């Protein structure tokens, strides 16, 4: 019981982990011509995309930070 | 301009909402795979009960997040397009 409930746990993270990896994979394939883009364009494109990164993998790990304390919580009961 | 970032918007909404009506029929059909309530005693119907709580609870926590992820990539992406513009 204790063990599907951590699987089903790892499971939803898995899949709300892909769901933003996929839309940030083919976002950055849509993105204007490299003959568009002004020098600070290419900075600009640059800094935002490896924000989005950033703010991809701090809520895949509060996600799995949410998981791990609930887990602890149903093994208590 | 105006139109692409409400076609913009408007993607991510959609999406989502995809997203997490199959998040609420995954848990549904899970939490719906389960011994008959004529087996389980009340101290286990009291403990299936919290499991799906526990499950819902989590799923519903970061369904907000993730809305607040798009709404915080809808603002950053129109910053953009408006840097792209001017």
């Amino acid at each position: 019981t204790y063990e599907e409930f951590a699987a089903k746990l790892d499971r939803l993270d898995a899949e709300f982990a892909k769901k933003m990896e996929e839309q940030n994979k083919r976002f950055f394939a849509d993105k204007p011509d490299e003959a568009t883009l002004s020098p600070e364009m290419k900075e600009h494109y640059e800094k935002f995309e490896k924000m989005i990164q950033e703010h991809t993998d701090k809520f895949n790990k509060k996600m799995r930070e949410h998981s791990e304390h609930f887990k602890a919580k149903f093994a208590e009961l």
